[PDB]
């Protein structure tokens, strides 16, 4: 696939739409997200593409490398962490990442897994508890949607 | 990938949880849709795990080979096409296929495209007319999800 979205959902107000597109060797993810509180938010991809519980069924951050959680730029991080995503007084994130490494094929495909925006700002690894290396402290899952293959 | 899961929602009060599952070369499928009027429904794998504009924006059966519309056991089918579902008085369908074509993997992997419950029951390309060689008549989309990848 060269080309994947995932609409979000959750049980609130937040929803959004994210576009994923292979550009080279690496993929260029782009949309917005609205009705979230200002500031940043943890933006991670999730292992499962399972929605039976609601965003909760989506399971730990996608790690084939069974590393611990960090920021999109460190080494150690999940292949998942895609950082924050920042809203402004609106409540409006825009999203323009580019990342290297996810993919929209092969081992690291994330089609069919699931895309989470968090309520609280993830910090990356550098918390110092051990949910900080876990999670960033993200907290709740706001909304989440199945990535699929887009047209 | 070995297992899939996938839950199907729309506008209106049908909803569904589908699970996936690969054995030996084929697919199992499994799971229970409600809301549905008692008879058959035709029950499809659509090309695009694309939910922008609900059910809709999937497109037309997952078509990898350039067929006509059949049913599962016929050799001139989409890969998408699994026949028909069938729903009690009580409104509830009972899903229990075994499909060789449709796969978790490789080429014909449905993994990131839309499973789609649909009004009518499918003609299996034997109505007679064009729409059923494209569609098999099935009618509007009721409910849909993305196909994921489950634990
Ligand atoms: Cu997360
Ligand atoms: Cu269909
Ligand atoms: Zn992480
Ligand atoms: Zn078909």
């Amino acid at each position: 696939a060269t080309k994947a979205v995932c609409v979000l959902k959750g049980d609130g107000p937040v929803q959004g739409t994210i576009h994923f597109e292979a550009k080279g060797d690496t993929v260029v993810v782009t949309g917005s997200i609205t009705g979230l509180t200002e500031g940043d938010h943890g933006f991670h991809v999730h292992q499962f593409g399972d929605n039976t519980q609601g965003c909760t069924s989506a399971g730990p951050h996608f790690n084939p490398l069974s590393k611990k959680h960090g920021g999109p730029k460190d080494e150690e991080r999940h292949v998942g962490d895609l950082g924050n995503v920042t809203a402004d007084k609106n409540g409006v994130a825009i999203v323009d990442i580019v990342d290297p490494l996810i993919s929209l094929s092969g081992e690291y495909s994330i089609i069919g897994r699931t895309m989470v925006v968090h309520e609280k700002p993830d910090d990356l690894g550098r918390g110092g508890n051990e949910e900080s290396t876990k999670t960033g402290n993200a907290g709740s899952r706001l909304a989440c949607g199945v990535i699929g293959i887009a047209k």
